[PDB]
């Protein structure tokens, strides 16, 4: 997908974007992870959590992160997030983009969401079209 384009998000981190038709406000070429973290703010474990990218990560160091490896988040996309002890899920090789989209759960307006991949989008005029 290329900046400045509309698309409709089939797979999704958030329900209000499910059926949703989002707008690519950026596109980033990194290596994006699969991590599961129990919330060091006494909450319930969040397993499987997708997207968190190498810049998002301190242990990182610029290193590929094997699955089985574990790391410190300095990015918290929720409260209880920021200093949770991270263990690698997958690891992954994704085109991941920023985008604007409408809540479809609420109504409500929702600017520069992260992260979305080429996987979880379909395209506005390739309509049904997914790369697998």
């Amino acid at each position: 997908m290329k900046v400045g384009s509309q698309v409709i998000i089939n797979t999704s981190h958030m329900k209000g974007m499910k059926g949703a038709e989002a707008t690519v406000t950026g596109a980033y070429d990194t290596t994006a992870y699969v991590v599961s973290y129990t919330p060091t703010n006494g909450g319930q474990r969040v397993d499987h959590h997708k997207w968190v990218i190498q810049e998002e990560i301190k242990d990182a160091g610029d290193k590929t992160l094997q699955p089985g490896d574990q790391v410190i988040l300095e990015a918290s996309h929720m409260k209880g997030m920021k200093g949770a002890t991270a263990e690698i899920d997958s690891a992954e090789k994704t085109t991941v983009y920023m985008v604007d989209y409408t809540s479809t759960t609420s109504g409500e307006k929702v600017k520069n969401h992260k992260w979305v991949t080429e996987d979880e989008l379909s395209a506005k005029l390739e309509h049904h079209h997914h790369h697998h």
